[PDB]
């Protein structure tokens, strides 16, 4: 009691999450201790539900179902003015079963990223890329990498034929899922023909796709806005722009919501209020973050009217509006976790396609 313990993913800008508390403390005495455990996400549910964890945890709004669900997380009481400040559409993100559970931070979507020096203009189908890719292989370069280990980042080339998580009725349908369709399959397959090819590799992970694009080895990549400021300070030259169609449709992104919850068992539900409305979803407090690493578009309107400007955030809303947000409900973590082994396991030749995402649709259902 007294102080603020906070939980960041490490991908995110923390280190301006910091600069935050400190003002925070400067200005209340309490201190903030900012902190990015690995598996933060799967942590917060052990610890939580024995009274322990952090005040405050950070992630994508997917996650905060099955927490609000277990009676992990504190409802937040924003009153109505300060409602109006953010987008309806982010707090839509963090109701669950009525009630608002999180604060909402910004909104993520995957882009294609792309050298403007070795591809001027980026190639607006997926189709195309094995072509490209055979003539940067003979100057030693490749045309595009990614994080081939999570779903999250194969998931729009599945979705773009027809794949999708849970159907919506205008609740979700939680026996209603579409990862075994053939759109899916054939968004699965073109990958792994890819795979195939040799145009990429299985085992790409985060780490090898963001150092292989940003020393200039290969020509693309797809990642989100966190990832753009390792690119600034890399030698390459990078434009944001829509991620590539497959079949003539366009590739579906899943749109996240970065979202701040307040453990139910916080002894500082005041002060996290506190921090959260009144310093971090300001102008100020999210620019410090922004400028650690990107947030992408933010929830705060008064703020998103600056950051509209950047091509960077164009790209990241076009991509969005073609994607889907994110359900909340507590089924999304099967759903990532069957899907994240299909794909996985397709791409190393441990099961077909078919097998894989047929595995994967009994799974989450
Ligand atoms: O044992 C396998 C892996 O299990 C753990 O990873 C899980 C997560 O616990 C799940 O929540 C889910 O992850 C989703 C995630 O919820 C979702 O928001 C999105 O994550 C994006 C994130 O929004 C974005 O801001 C940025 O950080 O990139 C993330 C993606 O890397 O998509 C995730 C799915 O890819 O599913 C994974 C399993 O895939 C555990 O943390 C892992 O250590 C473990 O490998
Ligand atoms: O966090 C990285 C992940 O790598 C995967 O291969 C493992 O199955 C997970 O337990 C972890
Ligand atoms: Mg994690
Ligand atoms: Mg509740
Ligand atoms: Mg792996």
């Amino acid at each position: 009691e007294g102080k603020l313990v906070i939980w960041i993913n490490g991908d995110k800008g923390y280190n301006g999450l910091a600069e935050v508390g400190k003002k925070f403390e400067q200005d209340t005495g309490i201190k903030v201790t900012v902190e990015h455990p690995d598996k933060l996400e799967e942590k917060f549910p052990q610890v939580a539900a024995t009274g322990d964890g952090p005040d405050i945890i950070f992630w994508a709004h997917d996650r905060f179902g099955g927490y609000a669900q277990s009676g992990l997380l504190a409802e937040v009481t924003p009153d109505k003015a300060f409602q109006d400040k953010l987008y309806p559409f982010t707090w839509d993100a963090v109701r669950y079963n009525g009630k608002l559970i999180a604060y909402p931070i910004a909104v993520e979507a995957l882009s294609l990223i792309y050298n403007k020096d070795l591809v001027p203009n980026p190639p607006k189908t997926w189709e195309e890329i094995p072509a490209l890719d055979k003539e940067l292989k003979v100057k030693g370069k490749s045309a595009i990498m990614f994080n081939l280990q999570e779903p999250y980042f194969t998931w729009p080339l599945i979705a773009a034929d027809g794949g999708y998580a849970f159907k919506f009725e205008n609740k979700y349908d939680v026996k209603d899922v579409g990862v075994d369709n053939a759109g899916a399959k054939a968004g699965l397959t073109f990958l792994i023909d890819m795979i195939k090819n040799k145009n990429m590799s299985a085992d790409t992970d985060y780490s090898i796709a963001e150092a292989a694009f940003n020393k200039g080895e290969t020509a693309m990549t797809i990642n989100g806005p966190w990832a753009w400021s390792n690119i600034d300070k890399s030698k390459v030259n990078y434009g944001v722009t829509l991620l590539p169609t497959f079949k003539g449709k366009p590739s579906k992104p899943f749109v996240g919501v970065l979202s701040a919850g307040i453990n139910a068992a916080s002894p500082n539900k005041e002060l996290a209020k506190e921090f959260l409305e009144n310093y971090l979803l300001t102008d100020q407090g999210l620019e410090a973050v922004n400028k650690d690493k990107p947030l992408g578009a933010v929830a705060l309107k008064s703020f998103q009217e600056q950051l509209a400007k950047d091509p960077r955030i164009a790209a990241t809303m076009d991509n969005a509006q073609k994607g889907e947000i994110m359900p909340n409900i507590p089924q999304m973590s099967a759903f990532w976790y069957a899907v994240r082994t299909a794909v996985i396991n397709a791409a190393s030749g441990r099961q077909t396609v078919d097998a894989a995402l047929k595995d994967a649709q009994s799974r989450i259902t």
